[PDB]
């Protein structure tokens, strides 16, 4: 269980089963530990109030594979196969089922959220026969009770060449706020004469299904497929329509070429790969990293992943700085372009940011600590975190500045990155404020330790508004514009103390307590406001067993692993690394929860901090300053033969690290 | 009663009683008579079909700061209470009542509209015993008639540090447009385990409360802050979770610090100031209406004020020409940036004027006789202002372009005044008919005087046209774009003519009639058409008496003021400015009716009128044609020793007069 390329599980065991999903940056399925089923289906860019938080949330919505299979009129079950399979091929997101029916056939199931298609899914069965048999097939479409007002629907597309059967749910998210339309249909190999003749039941309140029988002789394979369109108000106006007129297009279109289009976009993404010589669990985690990042991201679009990705509702769906400063730099160096859509996120949402600003009593842009369709506050009210935990701002500048460093694409800071600097720049102007020793303060504050709430001058929210108004002083010096000179003389005297020891302190009311998470650490890296190798050491030394072992998400070791690799003890290097994420896996497939010993999967925002700990750490990439990408002196755990990071910054260098 | 920066009102008469405002420009609120009572609250920017006009209006919103106290379970009422006493600070905006309840404890309550926090209100209320007692105190949110749907709710926001409850209420407004929230909570000092049990009772369909009681021993004061949020879907996406988190978020500032920054905005507006010797209650009046014009607008936003600011629902909340004419002079010399706000409100707005344009079969922008939230035209259709009023675009233009002369600023020019003047010239391009003799007409309007309907060639109307097209040439100039010739040859031929005795005459059928307000004499001040004072002098002859004392806005005898103090005639200036407010004032804090001995306070746009002829006439202060503030001669009332104005212009200056 242990390919490069391939997570595998034996016999499903439903009792401690954490289902891998399949994505397209805007629809993510879930599997299911029961075979020809899915768990969840995610849509992307789609929210309402719903559960958790009292606040807009992603909604659970069609599980529109989900299909039934009998062989001579006797259901298939976990319970009556045998050989039971699935892989999830990291290769193509495809997400396979196989096992062996009695004495009848086997069965082998592959879907696919596909990748060019971003609204459009897709499950290809195979059914190889040992006995002269009969199938019976149907496909449910469920109204989940997250949606109401639902009506089913289904009709024959025909011409003189095709029948294609709709069956098509309409339906609506609880608070009427947006429309999602499902549709799907049935491809065959034999042509409109001979294919089965396809039933519609309308049994239930909340299911209707499509069915057909099929004999099948000794000896042979038979193949179908079902293509799936799921769509929203949010994505368009006529979701009903053309959840329809996409489900013909892709008929039309069929399974070779379909597949053919994404096996193309999915070896494109994997141009940029990260090889691992000497550790096949290293190799194979890495890989599962990757893989996460890139279904749960989007090139071209505005698009930003959650904590969660689309593997589920985790936190809403809600966009935090686990963007700008997780997922974003290992996006950032591998592909730009997906860097480039987390960005156009919060471009697009800089009203909303100036809006919150006005509310709270700031100038310029204040990013929402909780973010999602409009721009808004979206923080459940009863987390101190939305009205208080303010370096979320700062962390947008400096993702837009890291964005124009790597790609220098001066256009884009005219005309994105800039409005974002300038913007937040104001806010923490003012935000600051002055002492009678002429230093500048941020006070009252929930810090990136987020156990401590309304404390004052926060290592990491005060190192976040030093950089945000260099770099925004930098902008305008590029763009040729004066930058407001108080930039400049509040970034120089806002406050970062020391305690007697000489360690950073995390606020003005820290001596020793445990903290949830990296934050005076972090101005070492990713900030580089503290290069002293020295006082690197000093503040890990200080901080390192400061997080408990509970309850503490994955937003740490990753950070630990990194300086030390950056200060070249590759034993710690190493321990850090594998502390980061291994305490936090779920069976079968090694997906990654929140916490250690959690089980809340997918976390692709600690997926995003033990990228960075491999590519910047371990590989000793760097994002210049002064523009571009560097490598700076690194090592490697000793047991790992060889590095090698592919598609590198936009020239798209391979970097090669052995001892 | 005179102080100089508070008014002051002993034992209030609810026979007699007009209610004094604090307002952030977000939020007003009017006082009541009663102890602990607010009359009304407005809050800027929600607009619904509601009563008068058939039209969007103001809706009366939540009485949040309404609060009951007993002692020792008996009420508070007129009849137990002694020494009842009422006051605005128009230092800080803040309203205060204090009264003895019987011989056993004195109690202060003070209340503000945050001038920091534009959704956001507290009161403070200090209760002193002479003997042991025990108060019971209620917070009552009722829904007002004008809502509907509303839900009443109460919760506790906890951790280890506090409990904060909070009492809400959502509702809408009467079609449904808008949702507002209204969240509020009890501040305490003692601390979590010390303070009052918050009780909740839902006893009435349209009323919840939340109380507690607490014993106070002789000789010690008790202190509690109230605080609530009010905001609406006008303002935020998600009005509910928006106001219980501003209301958490304020509770946990804590009163202290909400204070100080309430107190160092308000420091920053009267840093704009006017001072006069020898005449105590003009001083009060004049600081009483530069107070209202600082209270009803607000920097760094898109808000403009109706005739009315936030002192009720007067005119339906909608914005006129008041704005550009009457309230913004004043302001864009003392504070440019509270000018920048009224007219961005109108730059917002620019696609609406023409949308509007084109129904009514013109080019350009067309701006609105009443605007409200989209910019469209809001006049109740009754009225003939709504189609036939046209000077207002001519009002839009003309500020926009002063705007642009007194900062100097030509990004602005370039992003938002030509845009303006650009539209509006097309506009009046569009309207004028060429006649037999080359001369250009603009027929078939309701003038400035609006009891002249459908007539032609009005003399204010006109000169709006010359001037609007004036400057959107000089503004092409400055920028070096090509404006068309056309816009200056039509300038040049705009009729304004002369009766026989060389008066210039209102409109082609205008003779002796009576006028409602100045008309003919606004081409001498504003527009500076008119600059000829023996020309100047015969236009004020023959129309001075032309208004009638009776049903005739506060919208003439400033301008008269202003006209007499630049031929330097002090009798005749002083005796217009007295008569301009005067005969308007209602009891007890000397608040401004729209007409003589009316009863519909507080009209900002009079105040304004008046600031002018205080800056513009005693001062001298004048907008240079060719960029900046200059002086020109003028004079002072006989009584006035000395005029002081400070804070004018961009460079900041002060002004000082003798005789
Ligand atoms: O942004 C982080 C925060 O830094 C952590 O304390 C954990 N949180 C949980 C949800 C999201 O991942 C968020
Ligand atoms: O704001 C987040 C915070 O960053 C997380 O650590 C978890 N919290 C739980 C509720 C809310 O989502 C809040
Ligand atoms: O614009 C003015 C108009 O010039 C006057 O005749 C009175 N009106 C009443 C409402 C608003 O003040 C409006
Ligand atoms: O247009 C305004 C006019 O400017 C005012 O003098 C009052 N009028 C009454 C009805 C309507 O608001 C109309």
């Amino acid at each position: 269980h242990q390919d490069p390329w391939k997570l595998s599980a034996d016999k499903p065991d439903s009792n401690n089963y954490y289902g891998e999903t399949v994505a397209n940056g805007m629809i993510g399925i879930i599997s299911s530990p029961e075979p020809l089923k899915v768990k969840e289906v995610v849509l992307a860019g789609t929210y309402d109030i719903y559960k958790r938080g009292r606040v807009s949330s992603f909604i659970p919505n069609y599980n529109l594979l989900n299909m039934k299979l009998a062989f001579n009129g006797e259901s298939v079950q976990t319970y009556n196969i045998n050989n039971y399979k699935q892989e999830l091929d990291m290769r193509n997101g495809a997400f396979t089922g196989s096992f062996q029916f009695k004495d009848l056939a086997t069965v082998t199931y592959s879907y696919y959220a596909l990748r060019h298609l971003p609204h459009c899914i897709m499950m290809v069965v195979n059914i190889n026969t040992q006995k002269d048999t009969e199938i019976n097939v149907e496909n449910l479409l469920e109204t989940p009770s997250s949606l109401n007002n639902q009506q089913n629907y289904f009709q024959n597309i025909t011409n003189t060449h095709v029948n294609i059967p709709l069956l098509t749910s309409v339906a609506f998210t609880p608070t009427g706020r947006s429309k999602i339309a499902v549709s799907n249909t049935f491809l065959f190999d034999e042509g409109k004469k001979l294919q089965p003749e396809i039933l519609h039941r309308m049994n239930d309140a909340d299911m209707h299904a499509m069915s057909f029988d099929k004999k099948i002789k000794a000896g042979k394979t038979y193949s179908f497929a079902l293509i799936g369109s799921l769509i929203s108000s949010d994505h368009i106006n006529d979701p009903y329509n053309e959840a329809e007129r996409l489900t013909i297009y892709a008929a039309l279109e069929g399974k070779s070429r379909l597949l053919n289009r994404h096996m193309q976009e999915w070896n494109s993404l994997w141009q940029s790969d990260i090889q691992v010589e000497g550790d096949p669990q290293a190799q194979q985690d890495i890989r599962s990293m990757l893989y996460h990042l890139y279904s749960f991201t989007r090139k071209s679009t505005s698009l930003s992943p959650s904590p969660m990705g689309l593997s589920g509702l985790g936190y809403n769906g809600h966009v935090f700085w686990d963007t700008e400063i997780w997922m974003f730099p290992p996006m950032l160096l591998l592909h730009p372009e997906i860097a480039k859509s987390m960005i156009e996120y919060r471009y697009q949402r800089l009203d909303a940011a100036r809006k919150k600003a006005a509310i709270y009593g700031y100038d310029g842009a204040m990013f929402p600590w909780e973010s999602a369709d409009s721009g808004a506050e979206e923080t459940p009210v009863n987390a101190l975190t939305g009205a208080f935990e303010h370096h979320v701002t700062g962390d947008v500048a400096i993702a837009a500045w890291q964005y124009y460093l790597v790609t220098g694409d001066k256009e884009w800071l005219k005309e994105k990155g800039w409005p974002i600097l300038k913007a937040t720049a104001e806010f923490w102007a003012s935000r600051v404020e002055k002492n009678d020793k002429g230093e500048y303060e941020i006070k009252n504050v929930v810090a990136a330790d987020e156990w401590a709430e309304n404390i004052d001058n926060n290592a990491y929210t005060n190192g976040t508004a030093i950089r945000n108004l260099q770099y925004a002083s930098k902008c305008a010096t590029v763009l040729g514009v004066i930058a407001p000179k108080e930039w400049t003389l509040i970034a120089d005297k806002i406050l970062i103390s020391k305690m007697s020891n000489g360690v950073t302190r995390e606020h003005d009311s820290y001596t020793d307590q445990n903290i949830k998470q990296a934050d005076a650490n972090l101005l070492a890296y990713p900030l580089k406001l503290i290069t002293d190798k020295e006082q690197i050491e000093r503040d890990l030394k200080y901080y390192q067993t400061k997080i408990p072992q509970s309850d503490t998400p994955a937003m740490t070791q990753a950070i630990f692993s990194l300086l030390y690799s950056r200060l070249e003890d590759s034993d710690q290097a190493y321990h850090w690394f594998k502390d980061a994420y291994q305490p936090n896996l779920n069976p079968p497939f090694r997906v990654i929860s929140e916490c250690k010993g959690g089980t809340n999967p997918y976390f692709s925002t600690g997926a995003g901090g033990v990228l960075q700990a491999v590519i910047m750490g371990f590989g000793g990439l760097d994002i210049d300053a002064a523009g571009g990408i560097k490598q700076v002196k690194s090592v490697l755990p000793k047991n790992w033969k060889k590095l090698t990071i592919t598609g590198i910054g936009i020239e798209k260098k391979t970097f090669v690290l052995t001892h």
